[PDB]
């Protein structure tokens, strides 16, 4: 089978600042909650951290040359807040802005459209000291950050995202404690979720008022769960699992309210959303599109002992990636159709990839399993496009192997291999395969 | 995850006579349409045939010892018609009956319940000469065959199946010409399908009248297709693909009629079912259970050029077995629920397996992919049982590697490896894994 | 055995523009029917194309250095028409001419004689839009192209070829649809064949009138078939196979007429050659020599179902190259003697090579099978020379691995390996072997 | 391509007594010229000999079981003269006859038709002492031998051959000195050749007079040479090469005379055929068929220094077997057509095989090159059959690896590997391939 993509389909790759930039104390960068987290024994595997990472702070030119050869149309990257406002609230660090000007200008010079992600988890530690996202003052700190970028990069960037993966930022980080700041409190997770939504709404307003160029949206990480049994309880369990990732952030944005069943669920656990008058109206600020991050899908059943959502994931025996996630691409098809509940909105798959740990052997990285994973998912993308959904682009998760948050450097997601000992980049076999797909603008599955 | 199975769940393996018995001219066996087919240049890969196969005609004792060590409860095998009635119509060949008495007695001696499949494609050539299943005289020849077996093996066998895979017998064999007799005529395929249904109905009547011991049913091979797009045409294409395999044979049996949409579909192609008065009533003879043969699932779309059903199968990029079939177990779950349209009938998974060609290396066959395939499917079986469906047992397709019909010996489906050069049996790693599941009566998926 | 070659024997290698130059949109190059063809899903394997190829547009200096070390005397290359006349008819693109001046001057500086092939399949798309070779206007467009080159490179090139492989240009491309433009119409194939012959004749006239330096000819790809049985029908089948490749283009050129039996053959299929008064006289323009491209030989039999020539090729069990062609060098000896029907004309083996896919292992490409293939064929060349035939030179097909038309980059024919990921050149073992043969001017077969 | 063979086509394998029987002093066997030759330092590679060989004298039952599994129809073997008449002239050794009765009876019991070769080079030393084949008394000794066998095995054998490879017996052995008795004298070679022809004629007479069962013929080894150049001298050189192997023995047999050009050739070298009155008439005794032994083909040129035939063989660069012979099957097709000069006589390919030295690795002998060689030659056999020639059967040269005359055990020609250290037989991959061809009675060449 041959899968022809739309003429204007946007092909790209993506990265996040703390995962690739390696100059954590350079040019006046202040510490983020992630520097703090990684610097804490027991938080990240093997004590790895992003002090050096891929040193993309210094090696951006080579990376951009590589992605220019890839024949890619856009590059999604995140901005390091503590590089712009080291304190989070103080004065602007012109050195920080300069770095991103060097990067963006280079991208533009190379005909690659920057796709800017304002927040990708690196909250300045100073603000966390004052309570972080649990404190509404952070909402103002963020809007200042957003404005600075909107004004500084006006006609240079045409695609913007406020937050990347609100579910991870709020629940994984503050309820499960797996990601910075590493807290484990339901109410705290809810406060964070609510405040980032307000911050998001306000930033879009500013985007509009300043008349900044381009389109702006948010990129939630999406979950998809299917019930093990036909029981209403298993069905409910999957509804909770699915809704907390997307609906909890998208319903307020699109329909002016939080998913009531989840509101009632958390109420039973003693937590309530800190909604002030005017908040929901602010959150409902019209957005141009959303980014969708998809990796896996699960088969769940109701289990009272299965965490705060009482939704147990069944190990169905399916083959998994090197990080342990089963690959089942139908989930992408399913979730994109599910999201039509908000209308046939513009959607960009901002992240899709797999952890395949192959290394350089005889001068190449034979990551056949990454090519396989990607092929299956791109088929689902073509499928939705042909069902009439407005899926506008696809960004391969990870141009480069990087600091995988709590996994450290132990889990590789990149299309370009990075030997952290030498900083040497070696485009994997998936890279050359992808260069073909994006350049031909059509995909082919063969036996 | 741990998956506990029901106390009385029936675990087994299966084979077919022409695929394993290797004494095609021995003890007065007459030729079958398959001997003829395989003996024709270009019909079977590499000119392979079942002249010797696994020589199970002589090696049954070793095989039975091996399956006794497997801790299995039943063994599904087929009876070679041309061994019983070399002519198909003439007098009984006592030598043929004796062989099966040796086999059945041995199984019974070993506490393994025989699960007898009367027809597994080996129609005596003589009958094919007179028209085969296209001629109603064959229906009578079959009933004589069935009676002989019912009377001969009365209190020795408690589970019987009339036909195995009516779809392959009728359409693959007579419309697509891939299997014996290798014809390519729609009307002929429909005649065969209709006459085997009448033969089936009559044989059940005889089973009932003779008061033969046990239960009796039929074992259709099941297909499952999911639409690529949400279009009604793609949906219709899948309905045709699904219904021809099961509904076309099960609706007459359970609801007294053929699927009208398929009746209309074939009518458009100039073919009509040769229904005589009384036929549908005969076909509707109450059966005790059905056997279900499942291997794969597909994503289809409507395509006017895609064969007589105009249903094109999309290559979704999924990993495939060594014969090229993608593995997606959900299909088993889906089809079992779909079949509930005939009521919560007793169902036995009479066949489920995969072509994994691993050979003996360092004394063992490391068929990890077969273990993987099986695990995923057994999970679906437990799932349906827990949804309340009456799935009564599971038979691993192929105790032994064998003559894979048109594929020859080139495609291995067994849990026990057979070196066709030496006839040496080497139980694969999947065998020992299965021995554990069937003996423990519970399965566990682990990372 | 030692095979001493003539003192003035011309040793070389060959390439084609679209196969190696990799700057399809650079310096005003217009699209060719091959850019179009390769850019169409399903036309070329894996969607490969010549956008980059070997990037010889930029790497010619390295290649020329490498072929200078090879000790070669001439280099056969083709000119990209759409680089000279982007439209095919419009004004000259001086940038295009400049490139070839850089190449030719460098060759000349290195004592390597350029052997210029004006047409190697890259017809400007614009002309194809107007009908391509099916339209006589294209004949004029071509003559303008030829003149431009004759005048531009006057005393720089001494060997010229009008067309390379007329059989592929006409029949493979327009009847079988395997090569650009991918048509499947007999009459169209015949029109193309006839118009390229007229174009050829006219261009030789211009060559003569302009007093351009050197010699000029045409290079048909040669076929050779031997009958399976002694039957007249098998004999006729081979005559058709042989004659369409060579006689169909050479008889008009040398004897003023088309092979009548083939004329009658196509007449039976409803096609007739569009011959205008004066055409045959133009086509009969005296040429200095011909180039012969040979790769394989076959054993054929008459078969009414075997394509438009009803000549079936028998798989004799002979070993084949990696692209599936059996190697049997006698065919070269046979065809060269056969061609004596046109007189003892000057013949240059413009192409001879094999697809051997060996890659770089431990720093080298151990292409022993290419050395083997070449040795066998060079023996046949010496043989004909000693039978008194005027075989003047031998050009190894493919200096570099390249874009193999419909095969993509999947089939390697070069003596110098190219890693398309890095553009790195690695001379194969056949290169060093050839360097010895061409430098010593004698070959030795040893046990 | 599929090559269907005739219903009654005779498939077999072949061996020679001294090459496989390993009991040189057992049961009163007298020494042969080959025992003597091999026991001489410098005559056979590594001083190997046939003292033990494959020990088929004791292991015949296993071999026969193996060839019964091969599905073969006939078995060609030779009789050890010094086992029957240890002296060559004295009284019969009943022990010797008994051995062959054990062998023949077993073959017959297994439905394998014995194809008896009376003389396969093992002349009793005693006779060689008296001059061997150079002495006409040997002619009488041979006829006694023949009669003994004809009478002893009357209704047990239906196919007989007098001599196997007269060219090797006469010229290779007496002119070139490569085979026993190792002489190097033209006249001696001619005497041997003439006396074996007289011996042959007389033995056929006895066959006829005794009314022995079956058919009888002779099996010359065939050569085929093609001229390098079109020169009459090269053409003559090939005529000499071809004619000495076949015509020199077949023209006397079929046309009552020796090839005059060869007679004149040897006359120039001072040798003349010792023809007595009545000799040619005796030699012309009508025979039922001939056996043809073919292995290779060559391209020759006239060279005054190239041996007694002044025919030099050119190394064309073609791939060779492990013994150094190039494989080119067309030669079989060519020679069979050439032999039609004697009429469309019945011909059996009594020997065809290749030296491929693969050993047992992981329990098997992966002799793909033997399968390849055989496939190419069987195609030529089908081809001639379809050209209407009476090629009646094919015998694979060497059922077992054996004592390869002057090569010792260093060159393997068998389909069944023999470890001379253990005498263990391991059927090679070619064996299983052949089992399929002979059992299906059709061959298929595939890519």
């Amino acid at each position: 089978t041959i899968f022809q993509f739309p003429q204007d389909f946007m092909w790209g790759t993506a990265t996040a600042a703390y995962q690739i930039e390696g100059a954590y104390q350079e040019d006046g960068r202040g510490l983020s909650i992630w520097d703090t987290f990684a610097h804490t024994p027991g938080k990240v595997f093997n004590g790895d951290n992003g002090n050096v990472a891929c040193d993309s702070y210094h090696r951006y030119e080579e990376d951009i040359r590589l992605m220019k050869e890839l024949g890619i149309r856009t590059y999604r990257f995140s901005v390091s807040w503590p590089r712009i406002f080291p304190n989070g609230d103080g004065e602007v660090n012109q050195e920080g802005l300069d770095y991103y000007h060097r990067v963006v200008d280079l991208l533009n010079d190379n005909g690659i459209e920057p796709f800017c992600t304002l927040y990708h988890w690196d909250l300045p530690q100073a603000l966390q000291d004052a309570g972080g996202w649990g404190n509404r003052r952070t909402i103002q700190a963020f809007v200042q950050f957003a404005e600075t970028m909107f004004r500084e990069f006006h006609g240079k960037i045409q695609h913007w995202l406020t937050f990347n993966e609100p579910w991870c930022i709020a629940f994984l980080s503050n309820m499960l404690g797996v990601h910075a700041p590493g807290l484990t409190n339901l109410q705290t997770a809810i406060d964070v979720g609510h405040h980032l939504l307000v911050a998001h709404g306000l930033s879009v307003r500013r985007f509009r008022e300043l008349g900044t160029s381009g389109q702006i949206g948010i990129a939630p990480n999406v979950s998809w769960a299917v019930p093990y049994s036909t029981s209403e309880e298993d069905k409910a369990a999957c509804a909770r699992t699915i809704s907390l990732h997307s609906d909890w952030f998208l319903q307020p944005i699109y329909q002016g309210s939080y998913p009531q069943f989840l509101v009632d669920w958390f109420a039973e656990q003693g937590a309530t959303v800190p909604i002030q008058d005017g908040d929901m109206d602010i959150i409902g600020e019209p957005i141009d599109m959303i980014g969708i991050n998809y990796y896996s899908m699960s088969v769940n059943r109701f289990n009272p002992e299965a965490g705060f959502l009482q939704s147990e994931e069944i190990n169905m025996g399916l083959p998994v990636t090197d990080i342990g996630w089963p690959v089942e691409s139908r989930g992408l098809y399913e979730v994109l159709h599910y999201l039509q509940k908000y209308g046939n909105i513009d959607i960009y798959i901002t992240e899709n990839g797999a952890c395949i740990n192959d290394e350089v052997v005889n001068g190449k990285v034979q990551d056949d399993r990454r090519i396989s994973y990607m092929q299956q998912h791109l088929v689902q993308v073509h499928r939705t496009i042909h069902d009439g959904l407005h899926v506008k682009g696809y960004m391969a998760w990870s141009l480069l192997d990087n600091f995988e948050w709590a996994e450290g450097y132990n889990m590789r997601f990149g299309m370009i291999h990075v030997d952290f000992r030498t900083q040497v980049r070696t485009p994997k076999e998936s890279y050359y395969w992808y260069r073909n797909v994006v350049s031909n603008n059509w995909l082919e599955t063969r036996r």
